């Protein structure tokens, strides 16, 4: 149908533009600290500790697989980053202190990316 291929314009067009939104969300993590999984080699018990996990890699995975429907999920996935490590990392930390900012400096980049979904349809 026709319906269906201009609903798939759209899930094609609010792809394009949070694939733009990642870029400059993953930007304001110039020390690729949420940039992949964090390691079960490397931290074994993490699961014990956080039930989602969630990176900016895995984020890439679903987006080109257009598996966000709306801002909203993709917003959930943002949040989980800097929720889990706000959790299983202490304040006077390196990586406390990357979430932080990360947060700060995104709430920007998203703030008009939700004013752009609405604008656009």
């Amino acid at each position: 149908s026709m319906e269906q291929v201009a609903m798939e314009l759209r899930l094609t067009e609010l792809t394009r533009l949070l694939r733009s939104v990642l870029d400059q969300l993953q930007d304001k993590d110039p020390a690729r600290i949420f940039a992949q999984p964090v390691s079960l080699k490397e931290v074994p018990d993490y699961l014990d500790h956080i039930k989602h996990p969630m990176d900016f890699a895995t984020m890439r995975k679903r987006l080109e697989a257009q598996g966000y429907k709306n801002l909203h999920e993709f917003e959930e996935d943002f949040d989980l980053i800097i929720d889990n490590c706000m959790k299983y990392n202490a304040r006077d930390t390196v990586f406390y202190r990357a979430a932080v900012r990360l947060r700060d400096q995104g709430g920007v980049v998203l703030r008009q990316a939700r004013r752009e979904v609405d604008s656009i349809g």
